[PDB]
């Protein structure tokens, strides 16, 4: 119950969303192949 | 036998270059702890 919370640029905003989603995705991904590319752990 | 051949804004090239030092920061960091964390390979 507390918005606009932020005291920096309009920037800082879409800087910290790539951030968040990439990361996810940057493990996801490398994981995904990586993981995919071993298959030594029983496949649920 | 002619790579790069992209003629996108300039701002193409910045969103390149943070995704990659993103992505191995992410692995870096998600593995440096994970991995420290667990502590379960090479013991002294």
């Amino acid at each position: 119950g507390c918005p606009a919370e932020q005291r920096a640029s309009p920037l800082t905003s879409i800087i910290s969303a790539v951030v968040g989603i990439l990361l996810v995705v940057v493990l996801g991904v490398v994981f995904g192949i990586l993981i995919k590319r071993r298959q030594q752990k029983i496949r649920k």
